[PDB]
């Protein structure tokens, strides 16, 4: 199926050169260094950042309360209403999980800290859309920091970057189902010739996840004829989903991407990154003209169901001073941020 020069405009417009388009010029492998870091997607029904990841230790945000000069049940309870428990009150209210097992959503019967009942929320909802874009703008967290008699976690510094991430605008440049042609001309040319990463939707499923991206490779390049890729992927004797089409090639590409993990320290300067590198292989057929050029594409193998969703790049980290609705200062966790990374 032909290919739709809308979001390589934008992609265009963002980069501000032209996207290659030739299928022997592009690359077959792009890395980003540094890789993107892991970190959890904070899920709201266990509270989001006011969750005590670390046993015994206070949570990211009563750390960020006593370090800054805040209330601790103020602040959290803020947290609360806008990312956590409490920002689902409309939902059925619970005291056990055995209460949830009405609704078929997967919930579960989440319950704050010193309180007795809860609500039944889905265990999916979080922040994996914040966390993204802040793996790959932001410099990891290496070692802790010490401010105002108390010590953060690089992981505690995770938590905190990433509800900034949700509070803040950040802009975004978002494109896409996604044609096949687009999701090789982007992921060769981002990953490849401009030194970038995007996030990406990788379930094709009902709910939404992000995701963001380390590298693209390109495993397999196999030309056919218009009649061979016919007969092979859809048993007929002429190719039907492109009139210009004038050749194919079947490609077998795999992207990689971070997931979710708790665990602390700075994974990506220990190599530790590697343990929570994933992915998945994508088989299309991609559509070229006589001068050789991707015009468009269809997948194949299965991954008719199983692809991206939609690909997104952050433009920039949001705003100097920027205060979140929840009252997190990206002033305050940018100046952490600079002290782990240095390690001081």
């Amino acid at each position: 199926e032909a290919n739709g020069n809308q979001d390589i405009a934008k992609l265009e417009a963002y980069f501000g050169t032209k996207m290659e388009m030739t299928l022997k010029d592009l690359p077959t492998v792009g890395v980003h260094t540094p890789s993107p870091w892991a970190g959890p997607y904070w899920p709201t029904y266990q509270d989001s950042i006011n969750v005590q990841w670390s046993q015994g230790q206070p949570s990211a945000a009563e750390k960020y309360a006593k370090a800054f000069g805040k209330d601790v049940k103020t602040f959290m309870d803020a947290v609360s209403k806008k990312n956590g428990i409490d920002s689902q009150s409309g939902r059925k209210k619970c005291s056990s999980d055995d209460d949830c097992s009405t609704l078929t959503d997967g919930s579960s019967c989440s319950i704050r800290t010193g309180k007795t009942s809860g609500y039944c929320i889905p265990t999916w909802f979080g922040i994996s859309h914040a966390w993204s874009p802040a793996a790959i703008l932001e410099t990891e967290p290496k070692c802790p920091v010490k401010h105002n008699g108390v010590t953060f976690q690089p992981m505690d510094l995770k938590a905190l970057v990433s509800l900034v991430y949700d509070g803040a605008r950040v802009q975004t440049v978002f494109t896409g189902d996604l044609n096949p042609a687009y999701f090789h001309i982007a992921s060769a040319n981002i990953l490849g010739k401009l030194n970038s990463t995007f996030v990406a939707d990788v379930t094709a499923g009902a709910e939404v996840w992000n995701q963001p991206v380390r590298g693209f490779k390109v495993y397999e390049q196999t030309e056919m004829t218009l009649e061979e890729g016919a007969q092979t992927f859809y048993g007929l004797e002429a190719y039907p989903w492109n009139a210009a089409a004038k050749s194919l090639v079947y490609v077998k590409s795999r992207l990689s991407w971070i997931y979710e993990t708790y665990t602390d320290g700075g994974l990506v300067s220990s190599g530790q990154i590697d343990k929570f590198t994933t992915g998945q292989y994508y088989y299309y057929l991609l559509e070229l003209d006589d001068a050789g050029e991707i015009i468009g594409g269809e997948w194949v193998y299965g991954s008719d169901d199983d692809h991206p969703d939609f690909l997104w790049l952050p433009k920039a980290k949001p705003a100097a001073n920027t205060v979140t609705s929840v009252g997190l200062s990206y002033a305050d966790v940018s100046m952490l941020l600079k002290k782990s990374a240095a390690c001081t």
